């Protein structure tokens, strides 16, 4: 039952803190493998990254580290005036319920604005949720595509982008937008997480009010930090197995390394560090105790 | 069964095919029915202060179709003009009247709240000594016409065949836009031009993603015709053309869009042979 | 003794706190009188603000109803190329050791970029305190002067501003800064705090900036820089809050000590310097917590 | 104790005083003296790297009061060029007084106008002179396309004739900022007033204060340049109304004879000083 498998979780999660007798834990380890199955699944040529390192796509991603997977790649068929071509880096990610639960997406660049909007258009996205802040460390993490709450209206043609309202809870703001295009309108909802801890109150706070905004998987949500992997990896992770927990569904055999694992073949890279692999892990620790009464 | 096949048949009987005229017939008798039941009614377009903005008392946009327009220091949600689908957008293209006067502002905020960026004219300003359309834009080389809030200055001109092709320039609170404007000035009222013409309109803009606005004088007739043949043109080149394909019900379809889409015979008959011409040409 | 001055400020602030007959309490009450006493003052023309409201300067004034008091007005005497007016929005306010220890200034327009940094460098600034976020309650509040971590350096010439760190606190930036002009350079800090909380011991964000502000610039020798969107209410609240926690840090707390005082006098040198009730009550009980503080 | 006064001693003593002769002599015996005894050192003016930026391997500009340049290029990287400042009534930096450029600091002459904000250049000497050429043409003729001189950019956009100078608007840019500038080109020395009287009166409306540098320069960036100098300085101590009781010239000379070297160099130009200061008191008199 649930519960049998909620404490197993736990039980399992605190023993994977012990430092090995080469001063290692089980995070660290596990990533390792992680690390070495991407490895292998490049060199097999199971996931070619074929579009994204054309010659003429090279200046539409923002590492040239971080490819997106061809098979898993979100196709823009919707056209405009200015770009037409089908290329953004950013995948599909399957949900508990199914495909396209998850877009996870880079951060857009100034040239790629466009298509970042082209995408939200054309696959009826409502909710995105941003992970990372325009600058970090010194350096530019990501192209700010949202008006500041009070700013004009910001036009990437044919694209018509307004903020109509914003609120602030702890480590996070939620931007009401209005995206217009032809005539057309759609009301967006912008999370913005701000404050990163490379315990976790304010990441499933912000996941939870968010699925209050959007409880279904009919259309998927966005999800981008800087790269469009390791923060945003994190949180789908949590999202996903939130899901399964409250549709009352935790799977006997449930392996966050599993999810984690496949989610790393529709994403590169998906969750990216040894440090959000263990965050994954204790947040959802942290979700089965409260379930826990 | 197979585009091939499909294309040599149609062909083949646009080469029987005056059974055109009476085939026609059959299309404007089809139509009155249409207004008769009132299946496509046109109410906001014959409302009172909306008989100012129609070119012709008889030609109001169906009701269901129409474009909105929402964009001034002035306000009006109507302008005589009717959204065709084409193979895959529900606004392939905007089909609307020539200009007057005073709807020439709500003409840009058409072509500007709909972000078009081809303008297809298949009519001469004067025509037959009759005003036909109110001249909208700037002749190659006149200073920046204007229409508060809209400045539209010309950029360029070049002589195809029976065709003109402008780049022309259009502000609005500090934005700009580069447009196209085709102005074939010169159709059989009583092809391969007509066929030059939208190909090379077409690689301008292959999709359909933006509405590609066309206008004749009553905005439907030369302008139907143009968008059958593109609609059909496109369809050949996505290797769709249905089995039981046929100009009849193509434009009898497109009818229940734009008010009298095709309006003549030969207009009608023309339809046929550009397309059949098309469909040989594919053949090679 | 400072101790039971201390101990008796903190009793009288409690007792502040409860409404009267009429529902108000002390702190809605003095703050009506300091309202009675600046429409005193202006009408008396003891304090005449007729420089900003001159039909040149309207457009250098971010709120028509906040303008300098001519008497302690900031005066641009560095002239640029493009800018050779003397005027800006904002005046001096005299500290624990005397005049200058503060600008108060509105948060800068778009056309005045250009004087707020002629101000900085003109009156050798380092530090600046901007209590205000550039846009609030969906209005704008105040223009981007300073670039983003990160962000190439931005040009007001003959001004050029760089931002070579910046650093999180809680409710709070430090962004360290680069003013250079005409071959010269000077590094600035600015403590933004983007929290403002009306009220609620409470407070500790505030006075945690103010202390570590205090660690980058011990002296009152070149004045302070403050300002939020209009330059008064928070920006006055933060000033009389730190005037007093130099008094008391100097272990000089006066048996007169009265902040009602304190924040009149602020009022004839910044038009409505703190400009609430609420800025009125907190700037009590920020002083009432530093007092425990230090009471042990 | 009163200007006016002061302004007649002046005007007095001056259409008194050849005595100038003299008392130039008395100022460059003091200069000789000033090097020798070696008060203010040119170190890095002597040094071998910048002999080819010096038009004039006898004018030197003084270490303590040089303009050093440090807008990297791409790449030119010395911080030398042949130019010091000069103080004004309040600003220690009121002028610039530089040399002609050669063919190879015309890249270094920008780098200083742009990063000292530079809005007004005088010019009082011409391209070519009495069969020598004098200073290299830095700017683009009126209509010319616009000159470049990477990683800068200088076009013109206008041109005025008054009486012996013109009077250019230029604009300069470098990594698409942007400056408009005038130069005033005084093609006309007589050395040998009204024009030169009227060139910095007009000068002087483009730019009343000394917040930016002043550029001054005729081609060894002393001479024409320094008597400019020392009549603009006048006059704004004049206009102020700061005219100290012992004025003169000879001490302002001096004075400015530390901080450029050799600051008026010929006993004409000292002599033209004189009287042109003269006039503007005269005038002052009503």
């Amino acid at each position: 039952e649930q519960v049998e498998i909620l404490r197993k979780f736990i039980q399992r999660v605190q023993a994977m803190k012990s430092p090995d007798h080469n001063g290692e834990d089980n995070f660290a380890r596990d990533f390792m493998r992680l690390r070495r199955l991407s490895t292998k699944y490049r060199t097999e040529k199971i996931y070619p990254t074929a579009t994204g390192e054309k010659e003429e796509n090279v200046k539409r991603n923002r590492y040239k580290d971080i490819l997106p997977f061809d098979h898993s790649r979100v196709k823009l068929t919707l056209k405009t005036p200015s770009q037409d071509s089908d290329y953004i880096n950013a995948n599909f990610i399957k949900g508990v319920y199914g495909p396209k639960a998850y877009v996870a997406t880079q951060g857009p660049l100034a040239n790629t604005v466009i298509d970042f909007w082209r995408m939200i258009w054309e696959y009826n996205v409502v909710i995105i949720v941003m992970a990372c802040r325009e600058f970090e460390m010194g350096r530019k993490k990501c192209e700010r595509y949202w008006p500041l709450y009070g700013e004009d209206p910001i036009t990437f043609a044919p694209f018509k982008i307004s903020c109509e309202d914003e609120q602030a809870r702890t480590d996070y703001f939620i931007r009401t937008l209005l995206l217009e295009f032809q005539n057309e309108s759609r009301r967006l909802y912008q999370f913005h997480y701000v404050n990163w801890p490379d315990s976790f109150d304010s990441i499933l706070d912000m996941i939870s009010l968010m699925r209050k905004y959007q409880e279904h998987e009919d259309v998927p949500i966005c999800i981008h930090c800087s790269a469009g992997c390791g923060r945003t990896g994190a949180i789908c992770a949590i999202d996903y197995t939130w899901n399964l927990l409250k549709a009352g569904k935790i799977p006997e055999e449930f392996n966050v390394f599993n999810l984690i694992q496949e989610m790393r073949t529709q994403r590169h890279s998906a969750v990216q560090t040894k440090e959000q692999y263990e965050l994954v892990h204790r947040a959802i620790a942290q979700l089965f105790e409260k379930q826990l009464q």
